[PDB]
Protein backbone atom coordinates (compact mmCIF):
# COMPACT_ATOMS: atom_id res chain seq x y z
CA UNK A 1 0.00 0.00 0.00
CA UNK A 2 1.23 3.51 -0.88
CA UNK A 3 1.75 6.10 1.83
CA UNK A 4 0.31 9.61 1.50
CA UNK A 5 2.94 11.92 0.13
CA UNK A 6 3.84 14.96 2.27
CA UNK A 7 1.90 18.16 1.50
CA UNK A 8 2.24 21.89 2.23
CA UNK A 9 5.97 21.91 1.58
CA UNK A 10 7.43 25.35 2.20
CA UNK A 11 10.86 26.88 1.79
CA UNK A 12 11.81 29.58 4.29
CA UNK A 13 14.90 31.57 3.29
CA UNK A 14 17.16 32.26 6.26
CA UNK A 15 20.31 33.57 4.57
CA UNK A 16 22.47 33.50 1.46
CA UNK A 17 23.28 29.82 2.15
CA UNK A 18 20.49 28.40 4.35
CA UNK A 19 16.88 27.48 3.65
CA UNK A 20 14.59 25.71 6.12
CA UNK A 21 12.08 23.25 4.62
CA UNK A 22 8.81 22.35 6.37
CA UNK A 23 5.82 20.22 5.47
CA UNK A 24 2.74 18.39 6.74
CA UNK A 25 2.02 14.66 6.87
CA UNK A 26 -1.77 14.22 6.65
CA UNK A 27 -1.49 10.61 7.74
CA UNK A 28 -0.60 11.97 11.22
CA UNK A 29 -3.15 13.58 13.57
CA UNK A 30 -3.53 17.36 13.46
CA UNK A 31 -1.00 17.71 16.32
CA UNK A 32 1.53 16.31 13.84
CA UNK A 33 3.42 14.21 16.36
CA UNK A 34 5.17 11.06 15.11
CA UNK A 35 4.76 7.87 17.13
CA UNK A 36 6.23 5.34 14.68
CA UNK A 37 9.46 4.69 12.79
CA UNK A 38 8.64 6.64 9.63
CA UNK A 39 11.22 9.04 8.19
CA UNK A 40 11.07 11.69 5.52
CA UNK A 41 13.60 12.27 2.78
CA UNK A 42 14.10 15.77 1.41
CA UNK A 43 15.66 16.26 -2.01
CA UNK A 44 16.86 19.47 -3.65
CA UNK A 45 18.68 20.79 -6.67
CA UNK A 46 19.17 23.85 -8.84
CA UNK A 47 17.13 24.07 -12.06
CA UNK A 48 20.40 25.35 -13.53
CA UNK A 49 21.85 18.64 -12.24
CA UNK A 50 21.32 15.82 -9.77
CA UNK A 51 19.59 15.92 -6.36
CA UNK A 52 21.17 16.22 -2.96
CA UNK A 53 19.14 14.61 -0.20
CA UNK A 54 18.92 14.07 3.53
CA UNK A 55 16.59 12.23 5.90
CA UNK A 56 14.59 13.58 8.85
CA UNK A 57 12.35 12.24 11.60
CA UNK A 58 11.02 15.80 12.11
CA UNK A 59 8.56 17.62 9.84
CA UNK A 60 11.28 20.09 8.92
CA UNK A 61 14.81 20.01 7.56
CA UNK A 62 17.49 22.73 7.59
CA UNK A 63 19.46 22.89 4.33
CA UNK A 64 22.83 24.65 4.79
CA UNK A 65 25.83 25.14 2.50
CA UNK A 66 23.87 26.53 -0.45
CA UNK A 67 25.14 29.14 -2.92
CA UNK A 68 24.04 32.83 -2.79
CA UNK A 69 21.37 34.15 -5.12
CA UNK A 70 20.45 30.66 -6.29
CA UNK A 71 17.05 29.09 -7.00
CA UNK A 72 16.50 25.62 -5.57
CA UNK A 73 13.61 23.15 -6.08
CA UNK A 74 12.64 21.12 -2.94
CA UNK A 75 10.38 18.08 -2.48
CA UNK A 76 9.73 15.48 0.21
CA UNK A 77 8.70 11.84 0.56
CA UNK A 78 8.00 9.51 3.48
CA UNK A 79 9.10 5.95 4.16
CA UNK A 80 8.06 3.48 6.85
CA UNK A 81 9.30 -0.08 6.76
CA UNK A 82 8.69 -1.44 3.26
CA UNK A 83 6.16 1.25 2.33
CA UNK A 84 6.82 4.76 0.99
CA UNK A 85 5.16 7.64 -0.84
CA UNK A 86 5.80 9.36 -4.13
CA UNK A 87 7.53 12.72 -3.95
CA UNK A 88 5.57 15.77 -2.83
CA UNK A 89 4.76 18.72 -5.04
CA UNK A 90 7.84 20.93 -5.27
CA UNK A 91 8.47 24.17 -3.40
CA UNK A 92 11.02 26.72 -4.66
CA UNK A 93 13.38 28.79 -2.58
CA UNK A 94 15.98 31.31 -3.70
CA UNK A 95 18.84 32.17 -1.35
CA UNK A 96 19.57 35.81 -0.55
CA UNK A 97 22.37 37.71 -2.26
CA UNK A 98 25.71 38.22 -0.47
CA UNK A 99 28.35 40.88 -1.24
CA UNK A 100 30.59 39.67 -4.07
CA UNK A 101 33.44 37.56 -2.65
CA UNK A 102 35.82 37.59 -5.61
CA UNK A 103 37.22 40.28 -7.91
CA UNK A 104 36.43 41.34 -11.44
CA UNK A 105 38.52 39.04 -13.65
CA UNK A 106 41.18 39.43 -16.31
CA UNK A 107 41.60 43.17 -16.05
CA UNK A 108 43.45 44.84 -18.91
CA UNK A 109 44.32 48.44 -19.72
CA UNK A 110 45.29 49.78 -23.16
CA UNK A 111 45.62 53.17 -24.85
CA UNK A 112 42.73 54.52 -26.87
CA UNK A 113 43.97 54.77 -30.46
CA UNK A 114 44.65 58.37 -31.39
CA UNK A 115 43.94 59.61 -27.86
CA UNK A 116 47.20 59.10 -25.89
CA UNK A 117 45.86 60.62 -22.66
CA UNK A 118 42.96 58.16 -22.72
CA UNK A 119 42.89 54.54 -21.73
CA UNK A 120 40.33 51.75 -22.05
CA UNK A 121 39.86 49.34 -19.16
CA UNK A 122 38.27 45.92 -19.81
CA UNK A 123 37.35 43.10 -17.45
CA UNK A 124 35.04 40.14 -16.80
CA UNK A 125 32.50 39.63 -13.99
CA UNK A 126 33.66 38.17 -10.72
CA UNK A 127 33.14 34.37 -10.43
CA UNK A 128 31.57 34.83 -7.01
CA UNK A 129 29.23 37.73 -7.94
CA UNK A 130 26.74 36.34 -5.37
CA UNK A 131 23.96 38.57 -6.71
CA UNK A 132 23.01 40.75 -9.69
CA UNK A 133 26.00 42.97 -10.45
CA UNK A 134 24.88 46.61 -10.43
CA UNK A 135 28.16 48.31 -11.29
CA UNK A 136 31.89 48.49 -10.69
CA UNK A 137 34.30 51.01 -9.22
CA UNK A 138 37.69 51.55 -10.88
CA UNK A 139 40.52 53.10 -8.85
CA UNK A 140 43.76 54.39 -10.32
CA UNK A 141 46.95 56.00 -9.02
CA UNK A 142 50.49 56.93 -10.02
CA UNK A 143 51.63 55.49 -6.69
CA UNK A 144 50.91 51.80 -6.04
CA UNK A 145 51.43 52.18 -2.33
CA UNK A 146 49.04 55.06 -1.92
CA UNK A 147 46.31 54.42 0.65
CA UNK A 148 42.94 53.88 -0.98
CA UNK A 149 41.44 57.29 -0.18
CA UNK A 150 44.20 58.78 -2.33
CA UNK A 151 43.48 56.75 -5.52
CA UNK A 152 41.24 58.43 -8.09
CA UNK A 153 37.71 57.02 -8.35
CA UNK A 154 35.95 56.14 -11.61
CA UNK A 155 32.51 54.58 -11.04
CA UNK A 156 30.95 52.42 -13.76
CA UNK A 157 27.13 52.07 -13.75
CA UNK A 158 25.52 48.73 -14.64
CA UNK A 159 27.20 45.41 -15.39
CA UNK A 160 29.33 46.93 -18.18
CA UNK A 161 32.71 45.30 -18.84
CA UNK A 162 34.59 48.27 -20.28
CA UNK A 163 35.25 51.88 -19.32
CA UNK A 164 37.35 54.78 -20.67
CA UNK A 165 39.37 57.16 -18.50
CA UNK A 166 40.55 60.49 -19.94
CA UNK A 167 43.06 63.20 -19.25
CA UNK A 168 45.84 61.03 -17.92
CA UNK A 169 49.39 62.41 -17.80
CA UNK A 170 51.57 61.17 -20.68
CA UNK A 171 54.59 58.82 -20.34
CA UNK A 172 53.48 57.93 -16.82
CA UNK A 173 53.10 54.61 -15.01
CA UNK A 174 49.56 54.19 -13.67
CA UNK A 175 48.00 51.40 -11.55
CA UNK A 176 44.40 50.30 -11.94
CA UNK A 177 42.19 48.12 -9.76
CA UNK A 178 38.51 47.34 -9.77
CA UNK A 179 35.83 46.02 -7.48
CA UNK A 180 32.31 44.82 -8.25
CA UNK A 181 29.06 45.99 -6.65
CA UNK A 182 25.72 44.29 -5.97
CA UNK A 183 22.74 45.13 -3.69
CA UNK A 184 24.72 43.97 -0.67
CA UNK A 185 27.78 46.18 -1.21
CA UNK A 186 31.29 46.12 -2.70
CA UNK A 187 33.37 43.07 -3.38
CA UNK A 188 37.14 42.75 -3.24
CA UNK A 189 39.54 44.73 -5.45
CA UNK A 190 41.35 43.02 -8.26
CA UNK A 191 45.16 43.03 -8.02
CA UNK A 192 46.51 46.25 -9.53
CA UNK A 193 47.36 46.26 -13.23
CA UNK A 194 50.20 48.58 -14.22
CA UNK A 195 50.09 50.49 -17.48
CA UNK A 196 52.33 53.28 -18.75
CA UNK A 197 50.74 55.95 -20.88
CA UNK A 198 52.39 56.53 -24.31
Amino acid sequence: LPMMPPVGVQASILSHDTIRITWADNSLPKHQKITDSRYYTVRWKTNITKYKNANATTLSYLVTGLKPNTLYEFSVMVTKGRRSSTWSMTAHGTTFELVPTSPPKDVTVVSKEGKPKTIIVNWQPPSEANGKITGYIIYYSTDVNAEIHDWVIEPVVGNRLTHQIQELTLDTPYYFKIQARNSKGMGPMSEAVQFRTP
